């Protein structure tokens, strides 16, 4: 049930395919949707998940370059998938920017995301 | 300078194809078949030319055809090059979980790795 | 603002006093709020924020040891405080167990708690 | 052995007292001069674990004193080991007051190891 559309708090949203081997493959874009917002995703997933209840888990990054602009980023998000009538994506995140080694320090921010198939 | 075997300070290792469109796409060995994983991700293929490393991720799903931990680890970083060429990261390793127990799914922590073995 | 009794999403409850100098200092809590689950706190908070409508940053940590119970732990929280009729304490935090060397890989959980003055 | 001078690989020195409660108060430098100097608080395991496991520990520094206002504030969350060479090991957040659509990219997170050798 992790294929699909699915968007987070922020207005953001990406479109994605789960396979049977455990790729995630897809699209991850603004609110705005224009071409020049959109960026390859791509990730993995416990493809045979606990029978006990538990949620699902993910991983997926998008570095933050297409044709037409280049951030010099790449976040990454870890976390379940949990299903149902109200299905939604519960992740923490890194966003990590090429950086000088004197910068370093200060390369990573963390945050979290959820996401579910309703758009608000 | 990204393709390669790459080796962390426990002694985890990953060999990773970067693909020139961005892609990453290899197996991470947490140490044998049985402790190799699927990993892919992304990478700036055109980093800043001032200095600045290369950014990048990677996902691992701790899933294979011998064991299931149903935990995923996604590892966000730069790749610095040079004669002592580095990937920095820090990570994520997300457990599925129950509601009650998603408070305590994550852990964080930080692993770099190097071309050279220890 | 920051003074005062908070509630997070989990039930947890904390009572904190910002003193002028930048100081926090109070007790955590379970929902419940017997003796056996209160523990110390003390942190720091951005005493002359921005006036600009900008949250203002503070800090703490929570070594979950107290005359009852020892978990060999301890939780910081990093986050701000924004002011309102409905004001809130965003946060991120780090718990870290006491481990072996052997463990010290998964030493550290991550999270994140929202706070505001009313019980969930 | 946690009360004493503490450095980092950044170069960030900081001088601690461990209460005998737990408590720890001190100071965070950046640079040693006046301007570089905040205060610091947190707490730590008085109480440790028996069997070779870190004595676990946190604390805080909000980037304000009497000469500067980053509007910011630093948690660390780690380990204390002793012995010959003692250490503490600590993944940090750093926290930025913001406005509530900036409040996405409010906190840093990274790495810190502290030994008592300068
Ligand atoms: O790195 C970024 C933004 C991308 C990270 C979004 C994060 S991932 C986790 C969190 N969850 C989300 O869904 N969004 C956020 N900086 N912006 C630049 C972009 C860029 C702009 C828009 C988009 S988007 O597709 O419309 N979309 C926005 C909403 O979030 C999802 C993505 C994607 C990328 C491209 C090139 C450059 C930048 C950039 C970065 C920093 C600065 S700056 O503010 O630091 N600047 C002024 C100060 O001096 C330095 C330069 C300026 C431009
Ligand atoms: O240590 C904890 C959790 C304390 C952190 C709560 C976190 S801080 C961030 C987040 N925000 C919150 O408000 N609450 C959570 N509880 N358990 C205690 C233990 C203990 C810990 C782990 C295990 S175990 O994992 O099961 N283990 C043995 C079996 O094999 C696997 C390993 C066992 C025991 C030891 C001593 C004390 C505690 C404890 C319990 C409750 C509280 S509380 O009632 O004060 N309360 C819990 C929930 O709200 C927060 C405080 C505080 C400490």
């Amino acid at each position: 049930g992790i294929t699909g559309t699915w968007y987070n708090q922020l207005g953001s949203t990406f479109i994605v395919t789960a396979g049977a081997d455990g790729a995630l493959t897809g699209t991850y874009e603004s609110a705005v949707g224009n071409a020049e917002s959109r960026y390859v995703l791509t990730g993995r997933y416990d493809s045979a998940p606990a029978t006990d209840g538990s949620g699902t888990a993910l991983g997926w990054t998008v570095a933050w370059k297409n044709n037409y602009r280049n951030a010099h980023s790449a976040t990454t998000w870890s976390g379940q998938y949990v299903g149902g009538a109200e299905a939604r994506i519960n992740t923490q995140w890194l966003l990590t920017s090429g950086t000088t080694e004197a910068n370093a320090w200060k390369s990573t921010l963390v945050g979290h995301d959820t996401f579910t198939k309703v758009k608000p």
